[PDB]
């Protein structure tokens, strides 16, 4: 009702892009993985234990620990705090609550359901059938193949993003990453490069290229500095964060991360 | 006269950006390294022999057989052929020659020296201080930390790059990149990302960005879908080639690829 069930029925597939969305130019990466009871994993920032521990690490320090083939960042954070928000399970431990919002969600169960979408704190502590890998975005791009960003805003919480109002936070150019799947069960990772009122794309122009893709469910994740990809643990994007007392650009200290390794 | 010689004077630094040139965001990487005689290779497509055999291979194949911690593309090729243009030391092993034709050169010789700008036959095949790194590029960037690509323009021969007109290859917007050393004798390597006409920077304004970090000599080496950045083997960029019969975009097969490794 609230959700989206899929139910469950070869290296992925990294693929480079360099796209015109409303005339502009835009860099990233759209990966296809499949397996992911096998391959997909949440992970907290510096292994083990860092959701509690509240730290924060680049993607690329989180992942070769991991040995991740593609690793992007994950969800929301508090950036002075480096409170990890929203639900997550990090290969069957839950170390983040929802606390009362309602947000887009993406997991994967045991027996390889892949659920999107807004999910009851009853769902996600299922002993039956429980939860593998979980974590939180802001926005539900697509759902059962039809953007969602409209019925979004009119229902989901607007206390975890930073950005600013709602309405900006969808509408402003900037880095973004998702997370979602296609019509085979595959799991599905998008990454943009951009910067927020700068460069990048928007929560529309990112959902009609992923519906292009074949993606029929799908949840935005951190965009903004924190938007990093990492194949085989090398930095391969453009972060928008500057270094510190210089102008060179380098990646930000986020929470969790999304992570495809082998199976 | 028609030449510098630099005398021989920490992992190397490899730095992102994305800097605007004219209004335009353009991104790329700047690579510096110490110690070159020890850390800098001019390779082979494929690997050794490549060019005897007119071999045509992607940066990631040919610096993963050499274990390059950083690659990118080198010289420039014939498209149809195969055939490597210009002189080519790799390792100490001459592979090319350069038909008689005058173009921006850099190298190193045993001592250490490093070598850029106009070389005679007999300077390329001196044995007293012979090269054991050497490649050719089209247009002088810089020469001793002044622009001289006007100069360039007047002297260097014009049968190598394919783009057109020399006035075009000079001016016009595209993927670049360049090979140079700072003061200290340490290498540098640029790359921007681009596509001719469409996206990058120009030769004018590659030179202008390389002054400001200290490059004293540098050489304009293959751009266009050439242009590629490979970071301890893993694509780090986005080329403006298009895959078969795809919207994604894909590494170009090329030729020499310059290479930095552990010593
Ligand atoms: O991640 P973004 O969207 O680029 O925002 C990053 C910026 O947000 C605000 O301006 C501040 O909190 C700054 O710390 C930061 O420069
Ligand atoms: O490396 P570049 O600059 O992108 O050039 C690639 C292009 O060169 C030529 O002009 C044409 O044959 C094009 O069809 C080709 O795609
Ligand atoms: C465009 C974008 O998503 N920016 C996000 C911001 O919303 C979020 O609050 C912060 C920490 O998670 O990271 C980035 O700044
Ligand atoms: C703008 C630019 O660098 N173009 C080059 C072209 O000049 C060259 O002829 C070809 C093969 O080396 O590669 C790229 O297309």
């Amino acid at each position: 009702l609230k959700h989206e069930n899929w139910p469950p029925p070869g290296p992925p597939a990294v693929r480079t892009f360099v796209s015109h969305f409303g005339g502009r130019a835009v860099s990233g990466h759209l990966t296809r993985a499949a397996a992911p009871l096998r391959t997909f994993s949440v992970l907290e920032p510096g292994g083990p234990g860092g959701c509690s521990q509240k730290r924060r690490a680049t993607v690329e320090e989180t992942a070769q620990a991991a040995a991740c083939r593609i690793a992007q960042n994950g969800g929301f954070f508090r950036m002075n705090t480096g409170e990890c928000l929203g639900n997550v399970v990090s290969d069957g431990r839950r170390v983040s609550s929802s606390g009362g919002l309602q947000n887009a969600q993406f997991g994967i169960r045991r027996d390889g359901t892949l659920v999107t979408g807004y999910l009851s704190e009853e769902e996600v502590l299922d002993t039956e059938n429980p939860f593998v890998q979980l974590l939180s975005g802001v926005v539900w791009l697509i759902r059962n193949g039809s953007i969602y960003i409209n019925e979004s805003q009119a229902t989901e919480s607007d206390e975890t993003q930073e950005t600013g109002s709602f309405s900006k936070f969808v509408n402003v150019m900037s880095a973004r990453t998702a997370i979602g799947h296609d019509r085979d069960g595959q799991l599905v990772l998008f990454h943009a490069d951009g910067q927020t009122e700068q460069r990048g794309i928007n929560l529309w122009e990112m959902a009609e290229f992923l519906l292009r893709q074949g993606v029929v469910n799908a949840i935005n994740l951190d965009g903004g500095g924190s938007a990093t990809f990492v194949l085989n643990g090398t930095l391969a994007s453009y972060p928008s964060d500057h270094c510190q007392d210089n102008m060179w650009r380098c990646p930000r200290r986020v929470s969790t991360v999304v992570c495809v390794h082998e199976p």
